[PDB]
């Protein structure tokens, strides 16, 4: 009857459309590449079908063709024109159907022939989504196209709007072709830019304080021994120090460096600081010299707040101010004009050192302002609270025990280190004035469990994997995990009842959290990946080290956020929260499979009798790595009893080949097991 011309890239030669026009008895051409009007092709023929064509036709076909050219389109034109349509239709929660249509001289704007409605289950995975849209379609062209053919069907144009996607535009969500409509709409849920976006910040930190500051002038701010200040008296003392600062020339994004004591006059210092412009640099005098005179180099300060008990460690380093000095108090106790903007440093601190050199983390205000916006609200702060100042002065714990309960009116307790390890009299102090909240590192919370306490009314820990929670006290407990490189912490997790792996909980405001694979793409719920951070938490990087800034600040390939590369290994659960589990570097090569030793640690502990284990992987001199499981027990635990205990809960290749009883782990002087102080095995 006719010569009819199929163009497609994806399908296959034998789709039920061809065999059907065959049928018919015409002639079908099949064409996978390009084509150009010299072709002879061209000739005999009577129509052009494309189905899932991969090129463009030239704008000289199109005119040769009008009216002749018909396209099959498994979406609800105008919706989700162009590529991967039936994705879209299922992401972007789009109207559901299929469309064949009249080609144009635009991706799939011309008028339509028929159209269809369809539905996909919430079970239905993606590649049940596209293979049911082209059965669909596929039958649809069969019923109608005798009157395609006599042409007795009205052309009408698209309805107006709809979307458009291009090729690429599924990079980021390749690893989703499997899931499922609900798991895969439950993952834009947790991960996608909210349409609906929270107000930005534009406070620093100093601007609300001194709000507060006008509200509670004459509450207690800070205590330390018998000696206190009001926020009236600090504010005032600060704006004084701060006037001197700003007088020397401090201004914005200046470092001012601070090496005090635990005191009133370290919190002084701080807000001076700020108010001047800068931001602060704590060095803890009790650091060996060579890491003070570190901090203190690869730091701009030229000016170094500090004592005449500490003055030396800086070995005429930078000027100096004593802040017992009067003469470096100004007369004006008025606050200063704010010159700052949020996207100013407010702090500098410096990460641990102990794998590479130590790095000069930088944290804007707005960073600070969201923690302790996020911060209040969440815990029910307020001025009736009262909170310890434990955490050194260089880590992010500080910034939250004084920061936090500041802007919320609250009272801060300095604890003198002298005070700090012997947590029983701690807990004598706690109950005495009536602690309420206060954040203390892993262990030092583990071990405060075991006192008897009736003050507090939360207790924060994180930063290291919590493995206890019988506690004696009335108190809610919290875990929160972040890098000090995104301020303090970036999630939180109320600790309701006990878990093998304690879940390090949801992100704070304006933060999200993605679990992305080693090619940067999205993880379904469920599966494992490398924890990424985005949001208001992301600081400004590390300080004189650009490039190794934008190694670990990225601007995603298909997304273009600027997130956090955390190094970190993590997956969301099904409630939403999210499971730590173990650092990336961590992983080993055990019989053709990526494994992280110590994923298995929870499992083995869980076990009733087992009370501490650890898993580490051993070679053979072979090139091959084989695991072995350590766990204190009463006694010896039968291979096969174990090897079945985590086969519930564990794929085969994980289960440890090795298993070594111990009555008990070589503890660090920290109190946490010494990994390689343990015997070592041979095989």
């Amino acid at each position: 009857m006719g010569r009819i011309l199929f163009l497609t890239t994806f399908m296959s030669k034998g789709n039920k459309v061809v065999r059907y026009l065959e049928s018919l008895h015409h002639e079908v051409v099949i064409c996978q590449e390009k084509v150009h009007a010299q072709s002879a092709n061209l000739q005999e023929i009577d129509w052009i079908v494309s189905y899932a064509y991969g090129y463009i036709l030239d704008k000289e076909i199109v005119s040769r063709f009008r009216g002749r050219i018909i396209n099959l389109h498994p979406s609800l034109l105008p919706w989700n024109k162009g590529r991967d349509p039936v994705f879209w239709s299922v992401w972007d929660e789009t109207p559901k159907g299929v469309t064949i249509h009249l080609i144009d001289e635009h991706v799939d704007t011309g008028d339509i022939l028929v159209q269809e409605e369809i539905a996909f289950a919430d079970e239905d995975t993606l590649l049940d989504c596209y293979n049911k849209a082209n059965q669909a379609i596929e039958e649809l062209f069969i019923r109608e196209w005798e009157n395609i053919v006599h042409g007795r069907i009205a052309p009408y144009r698209q309805t107006a709007g709809g979307t458009l996607h291009f090729k690429a535009d599924r990079d980021f969500y390749k690893n989703l072709n499997m899931t499922t409509v609900r798991e895969l709409l439950a993952l834009k849920r947790l991960c996608a830019e909210p349409k609906r976006g929270e107000k930005p910040i534009d406070k620093t930190f100093h601007q609300l304080f001194e709000q507060q500051v006008e509200m509670t002038p004459d509450h207690v701010a800070v205590v330390d021994r018998g000696q206190s200040l009001t926020y009236k008296q600090l504010n005032e003392r600060a704006n004084q120090l701060a006037h001197h600062l700003r007088g020397k020339g401090v201004k914005p994004d200046d470092q001012v460096a601070i090496m005090l004591d635990k005191s009133l006059d370290m919190i002084v210092s701080i807000l001076a600081v700020m108010k001047a412009g800068g931001a602060y640099v704590p060095i803890d005098p009790d650091y060996p010299g060579e890491r003070i005179a570190y901090m203190l180099a690869d730091s701009s300060a030229a000016i170094l707040l500090t004592n005449a008990l500490h003055e030396e460690k800086a070995n005429g380093a930078c000027d100096i101010i004593d802040v017992h000095d009067p003469d470096s108090y100004s007369e004006n106790t008025n606050n200063l004009p704010h010159v700052n903007r949020p996207d100013d440093l407010v702090y500098v601190m410096y990460t641990s050192g102990s794998t590479g050199l130590a790095k000069g983390v930088m944290i804007e205000h707005h960073n600070l302002v969201n923690f302790c916006e996020w911060y209040r609200p969440y815990f029910g702060v307020t001025p009736a609270d009262k909170a310890l100042v434990y955490s050194s002065f260089s880590f992010d714990g500080s910034a939250l025990d004084i920061f936090t309960h500041l802007l919320a009116g609250a009272a801060l307790h300095i604890v003198p280190s002298e005070r700090k390890y012997d947590l029983d009299a701690l807990n004598d102090y706690c109950n005495q004035e009536g602690i309420t909240i206060s954040y203390l590192p892993t262990g030092a919370a583990e071990q405060f469990m075991q006192m008897d306490n009736q003050s507090f009314r939360v207790v924060i820990t994180g930063g290291d994997v919590l493995k206890k929670i019988e506690r004696n006290g009335t108190y809610k407990l919290y875990n929160g995990y972040g890098p000090t490189e995104c301020t303090i912490m970036v999630t939180m997790f109320e600790v309701d009842k006990p878990y093998a792996n304690i879940p390090i909980g949801k992100p704070i405001d304006r933060t999200r959290i993605l679990i992305l694979d080693e090619a940067l793409a999205l993880q379904p719920i469920g599966v494992a990946g490398e924890l990424f951070i985005v949001g208001e938490g992301l600081g400004r990087g590390y300080l004189n080290r650009p490039e190794l800034t934008a190694e670990k600040f990225i601007v995603h390939p298909q997304t273009g956020e600027r997130m956090y590369r955390t190094g970190d290994r993590a997956r969301f659960l099904p409630d939403g929260n999210i499971e730590f589990l173990g650092r990336l570097d961590n992983l080993v090569k055990i019989r053709g499979y990526r494994i992280e030793p110590g994923e298995i640690e929870p499992f083995l502990m869980n076990h009733p009798l087992i009370e501490l284990t650890t898993v580490l992987a051993k070679e053979q001199a072979d090139g091959r790595k084989y695991l072995v499981g350590y766990y204190v027990a009463p006694e010896e635990i039968p291979h096969g009893e174990l090897r079945e205990w985590l086969g519930n809960d564990l794929p085969d290749y994980m289960i440890p080949t090795y298993f070594v009883h111990m009555k008990a782990f070589p503890l660090t002087a920290n109190g946490k097991v010494d990994r390689r102080a343990l015997p070592d095995v041979q095989a």
